[PDB]
C-alpha cells in the first residue's frame, strides 16, 4: 500500500520506489537501485511507499546532507519510521558532537590497530575455509564461506560462542532485510535480552575480548552505563554478522562470472587493494537515512520538520556523475569514487576491518580456487533493504585445477 502524498509534496517528485522489494531486482538489487539515477528521475524524489519518505539519488546530496547533521539528524535513520524511533544504537541514533566520546570507544575494540593485532587469525581463518572447500569441487559460498569466515572472525573479538551464531544472525537478518516475522523493535530487544546477561557479567569479571573492554569503558570521564554499552553492542553485532558476509556475496558472484578478472588478481596481486575498493565501488549495498530537525529547503524541495530521508550509501559510486560507466567493473580507475562506509561523523569505524576480510578473501580464495563458476540452472537472487545480500550463491570447479599452498 502507498501511503497518503503529504501536501507540502509537489506530485511531479513522486517516484514510488520501495527500498525493501526493488521492482527490478531480478536484474540485481544495484541496478534495481539504479533505475532511481534514469534521466526521468529527478536528484530528489518522494517515494509514498514503506509510509513515505525522500530519496536523494546522486552523491552529491548524499554527501551533502551526510555533512550536515543540524538538519539531518541520526535520530531516526532507519525506514520505516517505527524502525527509525525504535533504533537507539549508539553512536549511530546521536548527532555531533554527543557521538564524539561514544566513537571513540567503539574505535578502540574494531579500530586499525585491533585488526592488526588480529591480521594473523583472519589470513588463518581465510585459508582453512578455502583449504576444506578446495576438495570438493563445489559450495554455496553464502553458507560455507561469506557468512563463517566474517562471522568468526567477529565473535572472535567479541568473545562469543559460535554456538549463538545462528540465532544471533537471524536477528540482525531482521533488523536489516526484514522477512515480515519481527519489528525492529522485537528484533533489537531480543538482541538486548542476549546482550543484557552477558555485559552484567563482564562488568564484573573484565576480560579482553571487545564486549568487556565497550562495557567497562568510559564516556567522558565517568563510566559507560550499562544500557550505553548495551546499544553499542548492540550495534556491533550488527555490523559484524551483517555487511561483510553479504558484500563478499556480490563480490564472488562478480568473480565466478569474469575469467578475465580474476586471471588479472593472480598475476597482478598487488592490484588487489585496488580492487576491493572497485568492487566496494560498484557492489556497494548499504542504505540508510536521517530526519529532518526542522523546515528547510533543500536544492529547491521544500522539506518538513520530522520528514524521513533515505541517502542511500550504494548510490554515490553508481552515479556516472562521480564514476564513468558506473555499473563497468575496472579494477585500474583512476578514481574509484563512493560512499560504501558512508560518509560524515559516523563514517564506518569498521572499514578497516572489513577491507582486510576482503583482501584476504581476494588473494586467498584465487590462489587456491583459480578457476571457478556460478553452477549451471542456478538462478541467483538478491534482497533489498537496509543491508543488501545474496540469497545463494552455488558455485562449481574442478578440483584437478585447483592448488594447496
Ligand atoms: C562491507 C562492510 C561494511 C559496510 C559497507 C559498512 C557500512 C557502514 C555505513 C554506511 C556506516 C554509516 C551509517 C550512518 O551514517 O548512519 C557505518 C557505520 C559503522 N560501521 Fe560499518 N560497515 C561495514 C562493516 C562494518 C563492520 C565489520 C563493523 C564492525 C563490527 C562495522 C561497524 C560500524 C560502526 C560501529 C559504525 C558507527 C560509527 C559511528 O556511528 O560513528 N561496520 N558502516
Ligand atoms: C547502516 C549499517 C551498515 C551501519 C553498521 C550496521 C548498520 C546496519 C548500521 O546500523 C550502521
Ligand atoms: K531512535
Amino acid at each position: 500500500n502507498l501511503a497518503p502524498l503529504p501536501p507540502h509534496v509537489p506530485e511531479h517528485l513522486v517516484f514510488d520506489f520501495d527500498m525493501y522489494n526493488p521492482s527490478n531486482l531480478s536484474a540485481g538489487v544495484q541496478e534495481a537501485w539504479a533505475v532511481l539515477q534514469e534521466s526521468n528521475v529527478p536528484d530528489l524524489v518522494w517515494t509514498r511507499c514503506n509510509g513515505g519518505h525522500w530519496i536523494a539519488t546522486r552523491g552529491q546530496l548524499i554527501r551533502e546532507a551526510y555533512e550536515d547533521y543540524r538538519h539531518f539528524s541520526s535520530e531516526c535513520p532507519f525506514i520505516p519510521r517505527e524502525a527509525g524511533e525504535a533504533y537507539d544504537f549508539i553512536p549511530t541514533s546521536m548527532d555531533p558532537p554527543e557521538q564524539r566520546q561514544f566513537r571513540a570507544l567503539a574505535n578502540q575494540v574494531v579500530g586499525m590497530p585491533v585488526v592488526d593485532k588480529l591480521e594473523n587469525r583472519i589470513q588463518e581463518l581465510a585459508c582453512s575455509l578455502i583449504e576444506s572447500l578446495r576438495p570438493q569441487g563445489q559450495c554455496n559460498f553464502t553458507e560455507d564461506y561469506a557468512e563463517p569466515f566474517p562471522i568468526r572472525i567477529f565473535m572472535l573479538l567479541a568473545g562469543l560462542p559460535e554456538e549463538d551464531i545462528p540465532h544471533l544472525k537471524y536477528l540482525t537478518d531482521q533488523m536489516t532485510r526484514p522477512d515480515g516475522s519481527m519489528t525492529f523493535a522485537e528484533a533489537k530487544e531480543a538482541l538486548y535480552d542476549y546482550l543484557i546477561p552477558i555485559i552484567e557479567q563482564r562488568r564484573q569479571k573484565p576480560g579482553t575480548d571487545a564486549i568487556s573492554i565497550v562495557a567497562n569503558g568510559q564516556v567522558n570521564g565517568r563510566p559507560i552505563t550499562s544500557d550505553e554499552a548495551k546499544r553499542m553492542c548492540g550495534l556491533l553485532l550488527v555490523g559484524g554478522l551483517n555487511t561483510v558476509v553479504n558484500f563478499l556475496s556480490f563480490s564472488m558472484e562478480f568473480l565466478a562470472k569474469s575469467p578475465e578478472h580474476r586471471q588479472e588478481l593472480i598475476e597482478r596481486p598487488e592490484r588487489i587493494p585496488a580492487a576491493c575498493e572497485e568492487l566496494l565501488r560498484r557492489f556497494s549495498l548499504v542504505a540508510d537515512g536521517r530526519i529532518l530537525t526542522s523546515d528547510y529547503e533543500f536544492h529547491g524541495v521544500q522539506l518538513k520538520k520530522g520528514d524521513q530521508i533515505l541517502l542511500p550509501q550504494m548510490l554515490s559510486g553508481l552515479d556516472e556523475r562521480e564514476n564513468a560507466c558506473p555499473m563497468h567493473v575496472d579494477f585500474s580507475r583512476q578514481k574509484v569514487s563512493h560512499t560504501t562506509f558512508g560518509h560524515g561523523s559516523h563514517l564506518c569505524l569498521g572499514q578497516h576491518l572489513a577491507r582486510r576480510e576482503i583482501i584476504v578473501t581476494l588473494k586467498e580464495w584465487l590462489t587456491r580456487i583459480p578457476d571457478f563458476s556460478i553452477a549451471p540452472g542456478a538462478q541467483i537472487q538478491h534482497k533489498s533493504g537496509i543491508v543488501s545480500g545474496v540469497q545463494a550463491l552455488p558455485l562449481v570447479w574442478d578440483p584437478a585445477t585447483t592448488k594447496a599452498v
